[PDB]
Parts: C-alpha cells; structure tokens; sequence
C-alpha cells in the first residue's frame, strides 16, 4: 500500500545532466566583482553536481547560433537511462529592464522544454530548476529553487560569487550525498537568511530564498554503483 | 556548529490558531455536491488540526460587517506563547472571474497581515497557507501549500469534499503528528496526483504544490497535555 518513505528510482546509468546556464546577452558595463563573481559560481557549482554524478554542460546566451546549437541538444537528448535533469539559472543582479526581461522569456523556455509533454524520457523523474533571480514554472515532478522571492532583497554580487549560490554549493558539497534535497534547501534558505551586510543602506534586510516543489517522492544522490 | 537537523522551537503553552476560511460570496449558484462538499472539507479539517493541538477558528465571507471585525481579531491576538499559525482558504471549483478575482485579493490580504513587521508575535515561527485555488505570497518562515498548480486541471468538489483536502486530512490524521511538515505535503502531491477520474476530464491529473521559506525541520509531535 501507501509507502511515507518512497523514493524516486536513482540506480539508473548515469546521474543525468546538469546545465548551467549563464545569462549575458544586454548586460553591458560589468563590474570587476560581477564578472569575478558569475565565474565563481558556474565554477563553484560545476564541481559540486560532478561530484554527485552529474554530467555539468555549460551554456551562455551571447553566441545566438551557438546558442539553438546547443539548446537543441540537452532538449532532443534521451535521458532513459538517467536520475533526474538539473537546470542552474545565473543571473547578475543590477541589471536594465531588457536585460531582466530576457531572462523571464529564457527561463519559461528552458522550464517548458522538458515537460512531460515534450521530453517523454524525462517522465516520472525530478526535475530540479536553480534560478538566480535578477514566477511561475509548474509540472509534475518539478523542483524550483528561487534565489530570492522577487521583489525582496538579494545580496550583490562578490568576487567570491553571490550568497545563494556559495551556501547552495557548501551544503552540496557537505550534505548532498546523504540528505533528502528538500531537507538541504531548507538548510540553504536558514543559511542564506541569516548573512548580514557589514553597503550601509542595505543594513538590517535579509535575503529569503525559496523552494516551490511538486515532487512526489523522496529525493535523494547517494554515490551510484 | 550548523545542525542540519534544526527544528523550529513547538514546545510553547499552546500550538496556535488554525483558521479555516470559507470563500462563498460572489458565487452565483451553488450545487448540491458543493454545499456538502464545502462542509466535508470543513469538517475533516477541524478534526485534523485539533487532534494536532490547533484552535480552530472558522470564518467565511457572506457578512462583510462581521467579517473584518473577526479579521481583525485573529490578526491582532496575541501569539507569543504559540507555536506557529496555519489559515486554510477555501473556495469553489466553478466559479466566476468576480469570485475568482475577490478570491486573490483575500488572500493577498491574509498573508500580508502575519508578515514579520505587522505580527511581531509570529516572528521566527512558521505562518502556514493552504490555499485551495480556484501566486506571489512571501515572507520568512512562511509555508504556502496549493491545492493544484495556478491553471492546471483541479477535481471538483464532491458530497466527501475535495481530493486535495480528503488527502491532506488523511495523511495529517495517520503523519501528522511524526513526519516532518513538508514530507508530509510530498505525500500529499504524491496521493492526489495519482488519483484518476472515474466525462470531459479523461487522462486529467492535478498535481499539487508547495512553496517553502521555512528554516527549519517542522513537526507537530503531541504537546505536553
């Protein structure tokens, strides 16, 4: 009958993939600690899911052509023999309006290509989305986890990456093997909400990440084999 | 050193209000299957939240007079020897875009009354919504839990409730007061998303969600007598 503690099938092959997605196209004057910092994150990030298994594939928006060549790929790709899909939205924070409208049709476009409908082999697996914000996603097995609620505070950017994504890696790489994902984000969200500034107008706010999940299951990355 | 196995602090004198508020007016008519349903759900769900040490409290929104004085009472009483506060909205399936629309507003208004500056009782303490649509809800420690995704299919209400409630209150009476909150949600997503139709709904699913900027490991175990 009913299984509390059923979890999602992780002895498939391989791990699956994990995009990291940089958004660069309209963003123009970069700063020295932006560009320092987006470097630190993709890179901070890419060992901590090649550590849990992930086959990390790094993508920007810069080259069009480029661009539909390798989009086409991760979308076309069969993930039978896969766990899950992992998607990293990096984002900078001080941005224009186009800069911050792209991203909005960018990430409805990454999130609406693998849904059940259009990515069969991807069916009854977690499917986690990492959105640095600068909404509304949704789907069966889906896991968005936001940066930050928008319209609320987020901590610049430093030479050592952004808040969300440092803490978001060290529980990864403390934690990701053993805990249940959701436990893990929680422990991201007290992490991230308890940093302080030392930019004395931001003095006394907070950033307050969030999780909106529709898994069904337990998720979990113990080593494979 | 960081506990990843932190709970939020429940051993206050009481465990707190657990409002249960009715959406009716604006609906133009209502069915038989709907007036019982309507109850059921209402009825399951004080069962449930008392068996959990809750006050439960039950408005609707037919006396605009009566209304905001009780609004007013919740929103104002003191929580400081409480452990959290849960407000559950209910609302009809078929119901026009002015029910639809008043429906947003209401809870836009309810959320925002426990935010962290306007309800210092509430501070560092869990604020659950379970919100049974017909969103953009945010703040520190709060827990918004949604009967179906923003405009995805949802079941509609029969003389035993709705399939969303019937298995929150399931899974609450048998877990509720053991598994960790937010397991016990995936659960949830997990029974009402496998529930098939016995018409017009062929090959139909609603799918759940909750959307989490809790700290913390939630838990509702007995209170002390």
């Amino acid at each position: 009958m009913f299984d509390p503690a059923k979890k999602y099938k992780m002895d498939h092959r391989r791990r699956g993939i994990a995009l990291i997605f940089n958004h660069e196209r309209f963003f123009w004057h970069l700063t020295l600690p932006e560009r320092r910092g987006t470097c630190a994150d993709r890179d901070n990030l890419t060992r901590r899911f090649s550590d849990l298994g992930f086959e990390v594939k790094c993508f920007n928006d810069l080259k069009a052509e480029e661009l539909l060549l390798k989009i086409h790929e991760v979308s076309t790709v069969s993930h039978a023999d896969a766990d899950c899909f992992v998607c990293v939205f990096l984002s900078h924070g001080e941005g224009n309006h186009i800069y911050a409208y792209d991203a909005k049709i960018e990430i409805q476009t990454l999130t609406g290509l693998f849904k059940g409908d259009k990515c069969h082999s991807l069916v009854g697996k977690p499917k986690i989305f990492i959105i640095q914000a600068c909404t509304l996603p949704a789907g069966a097995d889906f896991l968005m986890c936001y940066s930050v609620a928008e319209g609320y505070y987020s901590h610049r950017e430093t030479v050592n990456g952004s808040w969300y994504i440092q803490d978001l890696c060290e529980m990864l790489g403390k934690y990701g093997s053993s805990l249940e994902f959701t436990e893990l984000l929680t422990l991201v969200n007290r992490k991230v909400s308890q940093r302080r500034v030392d930019d004395p107008s931001a003095i006394g706010k907070k950033q307050v990440p969030c999780f909106a999940s529709m898994l069904t299951k337990k998720l979990h990355f113990f080593p494979k084999s």
